[PDB]
C-alpha cells in the first residue's frame, strides 16, 4: 500500500497523488524542497494527505538522491534552452537512469510506471492524416527528428529507449504512460504549456496557431497511470491521447462553450491546416479506462483559469 512518486508538485504527478491518496494509499512524494510551502501547500492540502502524504527531498540529477524513498515501495511512479545535449537530453537522461538505478536496488519493488509521451512514438517518419491510426508499434527516430532540430522529441524518445533498456537488463518490471498535450482542471495557481496554449486563445489572441496536437485529460492521464500499476497483466507502452484536434477545432469548441467570450477568427498564417490523425485508445481502455471528450477537458481548463485567476471574463 506504499507507493513512491517523484516530481509530485507537477501537475500530471499532483493529481496522481491525490488520486492515489483517495484510493487509500500511502504516498512517499519526492519534490526538490519539501520546506517550501509555495510549492507542496497544494499537495499538502489534498484530501488524506495530512495522514498519509510523506514528503521527502530528492533532486534528479543528484546520482542516489531516490535510493532510499523507494525502498519499501511496491511501486514507483516516475512522472517527474541553448544547447539540447547538455540542457536537455543529457539532464534528461541522467534522471531517468537515476531514479531507475535506485529502483534497480529495491527488495520490495514490485512494478515502475514512467511517464513518457506521444513524442516518443508517433514521428518516425510516417505521414500523419485523418486515416492514419497511430499506436504502440510506432517508435520515434530521433536521429531522423535531430536533423529537423526537434530536440524536445529526440530527448523523450532517447530517455524512454534507455528506459526500456535498462529495465530489460535489469530485470525490472515497467510500464509507460505516453500522453499527448495534457489539459483539464488545475490543482495550483501554475500553468504547464498545455493549459497556457489554452490561456492564450481565450485572454485577447488576434490568431491561433496552425497546428494540430493531440490532447487528453490529466485526470485520465493519472487514473491510466494507477490502472496501469494495479492490474497485472498491463505490459508495454500506453497511448494517451483523447483525440487530435487543429487550433481552428479548439477555437470552434471555445466558441460554443462560451457564445459571448472573444476568440481569434485568423489563423497564424494561410497555409493549410496541420492534419489531424488518430491514435489508438485500446490498450488504455483494456485497463478500464474512460476517456474524457475534448470539450469537457477544455471547459474544464477554461473554469480553472478564471477560478485561478489567470482569465478575467
Amino acid at each position: 500500500n506504499v507507493v513512491c512518486v517523484t516530481g509530485a508538485s507537477g501537475y500530471i504527478a499532483s493529481w496522481l497523488v491525490r488520486l492515489l491518496l483517495h484510493r487509500g494509499y500511502t504516498v512517499k512524494a519526492t519534490v526538490r524542497d519539501p520546506n517550501d510551502p509555495k510549492k507542496v501547500d497544494h499537495l499538502v492540502k489534498l484530501d488524506g494527505a495530512k495522514e498519509r502524504l510523506q514528503l521527502f527531498k530528492a533532486n534528479l540529477l543528484e546520482e542516489g538522491a531516490f535510493d532510499s524513498v523507494v525502498q519499501g515501495c511496491h511501486g514507483v511512479f516516475h512522472t517527474a534552452v541553448k544547447d539540447p545535449q547538455a540542457e536537455l537530453i543529457d539532464p534528461a537522461l541522467k534522471g531517468t537512469l537515476n531514479v531507475l538505478n535506485s529502483c534497480a536496488k529495491s527488495p520490495s519493488l514490485k512494478r515502475v510506471v514512467l511517464t513518457s509521451s506521444i513524442a516518443a512514438v508517433a514521428y518516425n517518419g510516417k505521414p500523419r492524416t485523418p486515416d492514419v491510426v497511430v499506436d504502440e508499434t510506432w517508435f520515434t527516430d530521433a536521429d531522423f527528428c535531430a536533423k529537423s532540430n526537434l530536440w524536445y522529441v529526440v530527448s523523450a524518445t532517447l530517455a524512454e529507449e534507455a528506459a526500456w533498456k535498462f529495465v530489460k537488463e535489469n530485470n525490472i518490471d515497467m510500464v509507460t504512460i505516453n500522453p499527448a498535450m495534457v489539459i483539464g482542471p488545475l490543482l495550483q495557481p501554475v500553468l504547464n504549456t498545455s493549459a497556457a496554449a489554452i490561456l492564450n486563445l481565450i485572454n485577447g489572441a488576434q490568431t491561433f496557431p496552425n497546428a494540430s496536437f493531440g490532447w487528453v485529460n490529466v485526470k485520465d492521464v493519472a487514473n491510466a497511470h494507477i490502472l496501469a500499476y494495479e492490474n497485472a497483466s498491463a505490459s508495454g507502452r500506453h497511448c494517451l491521447v483523447e483525440r487530435v484536434a487543429h487550433y481552428s477545432e479548439v477555437v470552434r469548441i471555445l466558441r460554443e462553450l462560451y457564445p459571448s467570450l472573444q476568440l481569434p477568427e485568423k489563423c497564424a498564417d494561410d497555409k493549410p491546416y496541420v492534419p489531424i490523425y488518430q491514435v489508438s485508445k485500446e490498450k488504455a481502455k483494456s485497463l478500464g479506462l474512460e476517456y474524457t471528450p475534448l470539450e469537457v477537458s477544455i471547459k474544464e481548463t477554461v473554469e480553472s483559469l478564471k477560478e485561478k485567476k489567470f482569465a478575467n471574463l
